[PDB]
DNA sequence: ATGAGACGCTGGCGATTAGCTAATCGCCAGCGTCTCATCTTTATGCGCC
């Protein structure tokens, strides 16, 4: 129904899909790339505020007694 | 040694037939961001030919 279904499908599955669909996904990504405001790369960690915030509190507690 | 010259309802209707700018007012107008640097310039504050 959307392009993101094909996106998620091609991202997860490692099966040989049609070349036109692969082209559509890649060209759609290029046509709407995103901002370059954040330097480096954000590898998908916990992806939740809770876990990383707990880690933050852990670092703050071990840093300052 | 005879046989030409002298020429109409229109105007006033209807009724087709055909064709055209203009005056009044309302609507409604591509726009969204960020980064980066870059220079200026201003308010105040300090010096005598």
């Amino acid at each position: 129904p959307t392009i993101y279904h094909l996106r998620k499908k091609l991202v997860d599955s490692t099966d040989k899909a049609d070349l036109r669909l692969i082209y559509l996904a890649l060209a759609h990504m290029i046509k709407f790339r995103g901002h370059f405001l954040i330097e480096g790369d954000l590898n998908p960690d916990n992806s939740d505020v809770d876990k990383l915030f707990i880690q933050l509190v852990q670092t703050y507690n071990q840093l300052f007694e």
